[PDB]
């Protein structure tokens, strides 16, 4: 099944800088592609993919010598703008070689500039960053999508020292006075695109990507997230979190005040009070609606994998089971039922503990209830599968030794052992058996088993994260608050482009091409005493 | 007279470790009580209401008696049948039982945070707080 | 807004050694101060303090040559003690521009010694840290207010090894038997001054103070 291999990829392979240049000689073709099943992308575990093209391959295989006797042949011209079947170019199979990996960081880093520079010095009057794969993917896009943080990394602070080619990289020094400079940070497709952008697809991105948390490290993305929050976001985010608070104030005061007649609905008395109650139930209905709405609508255009369901978009779907709590409850309330209660308190407690969601935006509050996130998501089925075990065995035990009572049923033992935990055991809560030598002993051993199962826990828990919450929780925190970010912004499309990146600056002032060029940098500010 | 009586700690430093242990008292109190104690009162506020709302009347049905059982719960004294006037017995456990586990769950991540993140720094700069204190 | 910048600042800021002599051949100014809001402290993010005169600028730049230059010029002589519109001399520069790091630290202490010597040398009957600013602090007592740790820490252990200026130090050595000597510190403003000490300094300062 390898079909379209060519002897030309296998003396690329070799490293035969020789044997290449004899067999280039008669007239080698350099455009053919190996469409054999072997060097697909993952079509059975063994494989390895270049990009299907000699001069990818060979830009891969750490032979710059190769690629620039291949793109400057007198022979015949390699073309560097080729797409192949999947619409990878060479900079795209540089992004899907790397394994984010120190040194192979800085030889697929090495690589891209060494190539960029070839195809400016080629062909400066065509564009090559720019140009999208079938899938529609730039470089900068398809890295930042797969997680490459080497890859990305260096895109955003691309920095060119030789002339004729300052146009290709994105960083800019304004100035240089004394110990502190200012620099440029290009903002091209990073914000907004209306196709895809860095933030999106790196804030989007499922779980799976490898390194979602820490890639938003990067100095840039970092200071405009920060500069967008504090510009207008956190506004927003305060006006949003007192009006929900509002809501749910009014629709604790309306639940708290409900009638006591029986059998649903009940008519309106003319009253100041009644017609308080009504107003606020009103609108504690229009508001769980509008929760109901806002979710289906997120669950539409996202469209979770049914696997990173839960890890993923923890928060929307918790409001999202409020919403339908809400709805249950309306609609019991008016078909004469008295559930209403149940599903309305279900739906109350939801909300009241649903205001956690606005600790992000303080950095300590959010660190705390992203660690409650993550032990409610990671730890608690594990270690309640064995709590519950033993407590339902020793529960079984107990009432099967008990003869007959009040206790005698399964669900009161388990509900009396169950105090044990909450420090309200009574060790001789009946009498009503034989044996109590075997009662006390099945009691203490519980007791002593499940203080042995807690210490167990904690110990677990804490010695195997006691430095991982150094700074993974604020990581995940960061990350967390460019989502509300990014959401924020999105929705709130009616002040049209409010709060721009940043303003308009002219770098370079001159490409190429006699035509100036503008790239919306980022001022940015730093001292370095050392290293002039 | 409880305050005066509590204002005694300040005579500690003086002496390097009852210094220190009224200065990690000063520190909680300053920068982990208020934080660490919005989300516990947002939770027992929350299943307080939720609960008072299922309680059709009797002793329990004002906010403040409710409030004030939940909370037993805290300090080791929850009954879980402190009330039978209303309906629904498996949603008033079910709350009551949520709110237990949640509660636990809070004070769990609480020591965890609070030990994790400064295991190290209480080595000494707790002793440095100390000798600046004296200082002063 | 750069009013009062001078074509020798620039030429200085360029560590540019034969520039700055020719520059300063034809008798270029050296006592003139660059008012600019650039230069000031902290109007707008941007910009960068160095004491608004030349001298300071060159000191804070990591050119000893320069400063020795502009000092024992046969042109013009450059005045040590000048002291610019906010009252800061040089040291009050150089404390400035220290950040509490290894590097830096070690700068400004070796470029503070050699300043301190050079004016000790050339007028010694002037005293010249006992100096204050507009705000009324001296060098000392800047460094204590602003945590630069490093600046105090060479300061309050200053020891030089050469003669005719160790009344400069501060530490001192009573005498060595063995392998056990005693040392003697110097206590000046330091506890009690009536005005502002060290330790008054230190501890009412608040904790905004890094360190
Ligand atoms: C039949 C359903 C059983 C549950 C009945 C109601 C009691 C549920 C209490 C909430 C359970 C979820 C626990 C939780 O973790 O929510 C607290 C929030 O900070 C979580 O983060 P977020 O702000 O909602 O995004
Ligand atoms: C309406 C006011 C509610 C408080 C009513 C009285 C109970 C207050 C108990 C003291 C609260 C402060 C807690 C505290 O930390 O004090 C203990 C001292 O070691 C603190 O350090 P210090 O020696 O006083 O300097």
């Amino acid at each position: 099944y390898y079909k379209g291999q060519t002897a030309l990829h296998i003396a690329i392979e070799r490293r035969n800088m020789t044997l290449v240049t004899l067999l280039v000689e008669n007239g080698a073709d350099v455009q053919a592609a190996a469409n054999g099943d072997f060097f697909k992308k993952t079509k059975g575990r063994p494989g390895f993919y270049f990009g299907e093209l000699p001069l990818s391959l060979a830009a891969c295989t750490n032979q710059l010598a190769i690629v620039k006797f291949l793109l400057q042949n007198s022979w015949q011209p390699a073309d560097i703008s080729a797409r192949d079947s999947v619409g990878n170019t060479v900079l795209h199979a540089l992004v899907e070689v790397a394994d984010n990996t120190v040194d192979n960081t800085k030889f697929v880093t090495s690589m891209y500039n060494e190539i960029l520079i070839l195809g400016a010095k080629l062909h400066p009057t065509l564009k090559l960053e720019e140009i999208t794969n079938r899938k529609g993917l730039t470089p900068l896009a398809l890295a930042a999508s797969s997680g490459k943080i080497g890859v990305l990394a260096y895109i955003l602070q691309r920095e060119i020292h030789e002339p004729e080619c300052r146009h290709l990289s994105r960083k800019f020094t304004e100035w240089a006075y004394g110990p502190v400079h200012s620099s440029l940070y290009d903002l091209s497709c990073i914000d907004t695109c209306e196709k895809n952008s860095v933030l999106e697809v790196i804030a989007y991105s499922s779980s799976e990507t490898p390194n979602r948390h820490d890639m938003l490290l990067v100095e840039p993305l970092n200071r405009l997230l920060q500069d967008k929050w504090d510009r207008f976001v956190k506004r927003i985010f305060y006006f949003n979190f007192f009006v929900y608070c509002l809501y749910m104030i009014i629709f604790t005061a309306a639940a708290y005040y409900r009638p006591v007649e029986g059998l649903p609905p009940y008519k309106l008395k003319n009253t100041v009070g009644d017609y308080f109650r009504v107003t606020g139930e009103i609108l504690s209905v229009s508001g769980g609606v509008y929760f109901f709405f806002r979710g289906i609508q997120y669950f539409l255009q996202r469209r979770p994998s049914l696997k990173s369901l839960f890890v993923d978009s923890y928060s929307e779907i918790l409001f999202f089971v409020q919403s339908l709590f809400m709805l249950v409850s309306v609609v019991l309330y008016f078909s004469q039922r008295k559930e209403y209660v149940a599903s309305m308190v279900f739906s109350l407690a939801m909300g009241w503990t649903n205001m956690l969601y606005y600790t992000r935006g303080f950095q300590q509050m959010g660190i705390y209830a992203v660690m409650i996130e993550k032990m409610i998501l990671r730890d608690l089925c594990r270690f309640m599968f064995v709590y519950l075990v033993f407590l339902f065995g020793f529960s079984t035990a107990v009432v099967t030794l008990i003869e007959d009572g009040k206790y005698n049923s399964l669900y009161s033992t388990c509900l009396e052992l169950f105090k044990f935990t909450i420090g309200m055991g009574d060790l001789e809560f009946t009498e009503n058996y034989d044996f109590k030598a075997v009662f006390i002993i099945l009691l203490l051993a519980y007791v002593i088993l499940t203080y042995i199962l807690l210490l167990n826990m904690l110990i677990a828990l804490m010695g195997e994260t006691v430095n991982k919450i150094a700074q993974e929780s604020k990581n995940i925190w960061k990350l967390q608050r460019a989502i509300t970010i990014l959401d924020t912004e999105k929705s709130f499309l009616k002040c049209m482009r409010k709060a721009f990146r940043s303003g308009k600056l002219l770098q370079v002032g001159f490409t190429p091409d006699g035509k100036d060029d503008y790239r919306w940098c980022f001022r940015v500010d730093e001292v370095n005493w050392t290293t002039w």
